[PDB]
């Protein structure tokens, strides 16, 4: 699968189970992959988008069609396609969870700053949906993390991998080229069985896509 789209299709969200869904928004035409979470309590949120406009949009969305409050985001890094709506999660009451290096970063370009609560690993409940973050190192980012969801063996890889289409490292502006490897060697490590990649921008696929980032390395 089910996808729904909003009125102008700059926002999407597609179902991966009866609990899991990807949001896509485009940025101006740039797509960005998050996560959302359909939980007892509330919904979760991987990610915000690339700005307020898009962000409000996206909640107010999700709020009306699951019929329950966004409670929590968890920011995977401080580039504004992951960012760029902290100002209408804080504004609204939404706990927009991080590690204290993305909190640093974020202050220091000048966002709105997240908690900064999150560990090298962190295991988070909400209602019965389990959901682990993790810090491989660096790579695409300084402070890039992904997130796992252990019921359902999901990996959001977040913008540290690369999707098929994706034929070069795009970005490397803020990247660690000669450590990116070993960060995703510290994910294949870790999850060593994964039903499911979400890569930062592009299609979701699987291991492959770990694969085939550290192919574009070399
Ligand atoms: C603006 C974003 C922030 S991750 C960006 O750097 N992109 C989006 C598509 C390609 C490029 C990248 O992730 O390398
Ligand atoms: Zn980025
Ligand atoms: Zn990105």
């Amino acid at each position: 699968k089910t996808v729904i789209k909003n009125e102008t299709g700059t926002i999407s969200i597609s179902q991966l189970n009866k609990n899991v869904w990807v949001h896509t928004e485009l940025g101006s035409a740039v797509p960005s992959n998050g996560l959302v979470l359909n939980t007892s309590k509330g919904l979760v949120l991987v990610d915000s988008s690339w700005d307020d406009k898009l962000t409000k949009e996206l909640i107010e969305m999700v709020e009306k069609k699951f019929q329950k409050r966004v409670t929590d985001v968890i920011i995977t890094h401080a580039h504004a396609d992951r960012i760029g709506g902290i100002k209408t999660l804080k504004e609204r009451g939404i706990k927009a969870h991080s590690t204290a290096l993305t909190a640093e970063l974020a202050k220091k370009n000048g966002y709105e700053e997240p908690l900064g609560d999150l560990q090298t690993v962190t295991n988070l409940k909400f209602g019965n949906m389990k959901v682990e973050t993790f810090y491989p190192g660096k790579g695409h980012t300084e402070d890039n993390i992904v997130v796992w969801l252990p019921q359902y063996n999901i990996l959001v890889g977040g913008c540290l991998v690369k999707s098929t289409s994706a034929k070069d490292l795009g970005n490397v502006a803020d990247a660690y080229v000669n450590e990116w490897s070993t960060s995703i060697e510290n994910v294949l490590k870790r999850y060593r069985n994964i039903n499911a990649v979400v890569p930062g921008h592009g299609e979701v696929g699987d291991k492959g896509l770990l694969l085939h980032t550290l192919d574009l390395l070399k």
